[PDB]
């Protein structure tokens, strides 16, 4: 049922940076997952230019952002082209090792954290604010998985049977106690229209 | 021998912009090439994770920023994943055609030439300087290809027959007679320090 797997030494080690660091701007991370779905919604858009068949599993390309106070989660919802098991063993789609090397040796000459993103491993920035991620993903060439990781050193893998989703990714973020501010209809809202008012899909915040 | 090819009415509308709006920050130009033969590196790094044979065409991944004041060009090689004559017809592997509707909206809602990356049509910047440019690619799933266009609506693909490259993209730059202080050693190190100091592959400045 559920596979487990150990991080890279790398990807373990930016982990423990990002959870450990004290950095008080933690606001990017949402500007750093809006941009990954962005990024994967180009991919299904560029691959159905040639294919128009691959929007059979919808041709909505779109963000959902969804708070939910209860849960003390925020979703980010994209109808982009999704991740194959393999895609998220390999973490998650992304060159982590070599992008994890560049990020170490650039905050050596001088950069902070928001520009993790610069080298390809903004996901990870999710750590500034949640303690648990949990990633279900759909690609066409595949079946519906759930990765997660409350970081330690490893990640879980299982299929998931629970809502099929069609064809995209959704982050949940099991936000940490003190980082609440995230659910705010009114914190969300100036956040994207700050860091992500120009990217090209729409962008819907759910009301609770 | 020679196919030509009109751009789509949109891509064609975002080069005459580019090349009729005035705005001085020409330099920018530079930072969207290196961004995405950037992007081009990763790609290849990402696949020779699961299959190394696929560096049998060049282990080496970097950019070369190359002038010629003989010539007036400059020119940015990579050895990046390349294109395929599939993805230089299509926009140069490029979602053009919905980046200039998200980039003229954006465009009307107070941004600048400057962002024109954020919408994935950073390509285009090399109409900023250059009056001809010239993209030879190769990728492994494919011959070596020349695309090259003056803009004015149209562009050309022949297949390339000088010096193989193995593996990447040469963006060739012919550039404006009153643009050659971009083949100024002291101006090149300077628009890379500023603006892609933290790109996760070496970058060579090349002299003459
Ligand atoms: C290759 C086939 N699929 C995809 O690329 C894909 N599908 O869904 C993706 C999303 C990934 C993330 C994180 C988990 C990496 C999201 O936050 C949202 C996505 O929609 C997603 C994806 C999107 C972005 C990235 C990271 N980029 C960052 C810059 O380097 C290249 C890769 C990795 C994966
Ligand atoms: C899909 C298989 N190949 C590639 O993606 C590829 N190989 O070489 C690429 C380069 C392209 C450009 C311009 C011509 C688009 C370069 O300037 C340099 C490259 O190395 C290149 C490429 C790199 C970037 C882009 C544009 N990005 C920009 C953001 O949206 C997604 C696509 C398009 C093509």
């Amino acid at each position: 049922e559920v596979e487990t797997f150990a991080f890279q030494a790398e990807i373990a080690q930016l982990m423990s940076l990002i959870i450990n660091t004290f950095y008080s701007n933690k606001e990017i991370f949402l500007r750093e997952l809006i941009s990954n779905s962005s990024d994967a919604l180009d991919k299904i858009r560029y691959e159905s230019l040639t294919d128009p068949s691959k929007l059979d599993s919808g041709k909505e390309l779109h963000i959902n952002l969804i708070p939910n106070k209860q849960d003390r989660t925020l979703t980010i919802v994209d109808t982009g082209i999704g991740m194959t098991k393999a895609d998220l063993i390999n973490n998650l789609g992304t060159i982590a090792k070599s992008g994890t090397k560049a990020f170490m040796e650039a905050l050596q000459a001088g950069a902070d954290i928001s520009m993790i993103g610069q080298f390809g491993v903004g996901f990870y920035s999710a750590y500034l604010v949640a303690e648990k991620v949990t990633v279900i993903t759909k690609h066409n060439d595949d079946e519906q998985y759930a990765w997660e990781s409350s970081a330690g050193g490893s990640f879980t893998v299982r299929t998931d049977t629970g809502e099929p989703m069609g064809r995209g990714t959704k982050v949940i973020l099991h936000l940490k106690e003190d980082q609440t501010e995230y659910l705010e209809e009114r914190r969300i809202k100036e956040i994207v229209k700050k860091h992500s008012q120009f990217i090209g899909y729409p962008i819907t915040l759910f009301v609770e």
